[PDB]
């Protein structure tokens, strides 16, 4: 199974500062025919359903501000929030949908320092 591993498990960043979250896939999720990374990022707020933030590893979902940026190819991916705002507090998850069963990381709890 393709296993997704996030780092760190928890991060306390100060408002206005940058938060960086890593996600590693056990095998490449970069499809050579497409040249696309089947990697997604979700933002999950307490008690709320998860919201899709970025897909194809770097494409932002409609409405998502550009301070959220996803990058990486193959096996190493990153979610960088430039200038963390109070509403950014949530657990962030990466997911691969390269091949079934689709899998997620254990999440990274992002908090205001
Ligand atoms: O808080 U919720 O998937
Ligand atoms: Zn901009």
């Amino acid at each position: 199974d393709i296993v997704m591993t996030q780092s760190p498990d928890s991060l306390a960043v100060s408002l206005g500062e940058r938060a960086t979250i890593n996600c590693k896939s056990s095998q490449s999720v970069l499809y050579s025919s497409n040249s696309k990374n089947y990697l997604a990022w979700y933002q999950d707020k307490p008690g709320q359903p998860p919201k899709l933030l970025i897909y194809w590893a770097s494409t932002r979902e409609s409405g998502v501000p550009d301070r959220f940026s996803g990058s990486g190819s193959g096996t190493d991916f990153t979610l960088t929030i430039s200038s963390l705002q109070a509403e950014d507090v949530a657990v962030y998850y990466c997911q691969q949908y390269y091949s079934t069963p689709y899998s997620f990381g254990q999440g990274t709890k992002l908090e205001i320092k």
